């Protein structure tokens, strides 16, 4: 009560935060290039800036607290956090990150297929599953791992990029259950998500094993995972009855095909991955391995 939780109000001064450009709106809120020029002289660094589209109190609430998981991470391969903006004369909230020019890596393996193989497809997946490492030590779930949600630094780096439904585990279990679900990224989940609302690391594993076949599609056109999910269902199928139908389909081992071009040792970590027995699936750390493993086997 007495003296209210630390913050810097100084660090991004509205007035010094200038706008270059809307960048994408979405689920995730809104988010824009800005320059922050506290010297007025047309300089200073670029960074992204995160917004809410709807400054509900609920949503404001949920803001504060993906901010503070984003500053207790510092990892190469997570977006970088620097501070908030407290606009609106501090009667509002926004979040200051670095600014990573390629954008998501699902846009990015559709704009730039001419500099994408598979060593790179290889070196992004590394990233990401050291991300996942470094998350874990946190006991952080990160709910959300696409393709969508990793951003683009230069063609050697990614760096996992949206925190909005990352959920911190309870101190004495291995689970999160989440209680007022919202929008869920259903082709993503592993089925004890979508049967029990349970997240864990190994749920995480799960998606992370989708955003590898994600990288091997290319983001293909009819190949992303809710495109050969509904085919695999019915096309014609809509509400309630898609879910019943994946659940039923992922409890009895239908999976997604292995993308074309795609090496079997690839699938087959995909495959792994996909275990509906949540004890063994691979662990982040293992998979960093085998993957970085299978780089360094090549020639050269
Ligand atoms: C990305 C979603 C769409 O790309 C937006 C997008 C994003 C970036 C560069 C280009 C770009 O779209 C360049 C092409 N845009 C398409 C429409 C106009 C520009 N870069 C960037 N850098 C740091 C943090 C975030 N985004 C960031 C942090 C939290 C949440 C998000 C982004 C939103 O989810 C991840």
């Amino acid at each position: 009560n007495l003296y209210f939780q630390s913050m810097d109000p100084t660090q991004f001064e509205e007035r010094h935060l200038k706008f270059l450009q809307q960048l994408g709106k979405g689920n995730f809120g809104s988010v824009e290039m800005c320059r922050y020029d506290p010297l007025q002289d047309n300089t200073g660094e670029v960074v992204a800036v995160k917004k809410l589209q709807h400054s509900t109190e609920e949503h404001l609430r949920d803001f504060e607290r993906e901010i503070e998981i984003l500053k207790s991470l510092q990892h190469d391969n997570i977006v970088k956090y620097k501070g908030v903006c407290y606009s609106a004369g501090r009667r509002n909230l926004k979040l200051i990150m670095e600014y990573l020019p390629y954008g998501s890596l699902r846009d990015y393996l559709q704009k730039h297929k001419e500099r994408i193989d598979h060593i790179k497809l290889l070196q992004y997946t590394s990233q990401i599953c050291k991300g996942m490492e470094y998350l874990g030590t946190k006991r952080y779930i990160h709910r959300d791992l696409a393709t969508r949600n990793i951003l683009v630094e230069n063609e050697n780096r990614v760096k996992i990029g949206d925190f909005g439904l990352t959920k911190v585990l309870p101190q004495d279990k291995e689970y999160y259950k989440v209680k007022e679900p919202g929008e869920s990224p259903i082709f993503w989940y592993a089925p004890e998500s979508l049967t029990e609302s349970k997240f864990s690391v190994a749920s995480d594993v799960w998606s992370f094993g989708v955003v590898l076949y994600e990288l091997f599609t290319y983001i293909e056109k009819s190949k992303s995972p809710p495109a050969e999910f509904m085919r695999m269902i019915g096309n014609d199928k809509q509400g309630q009855m898609i879910v019943f139908h994946l659940i039923e389909l992922l409890k009895n081992n239908g999976r997604l095909p292995r993308p074309d071009g795609c090496p079997d040792e690839i699938y087959m970590i995909m495959t792994e991955c996909w275990n509906n027995n949540v004890n063994q699936r691979p662990s982040f750390r293992d998979l960093a391995l085998r993957v970085d493993q299978i780089r360094d086997n090549m020639a050269g």
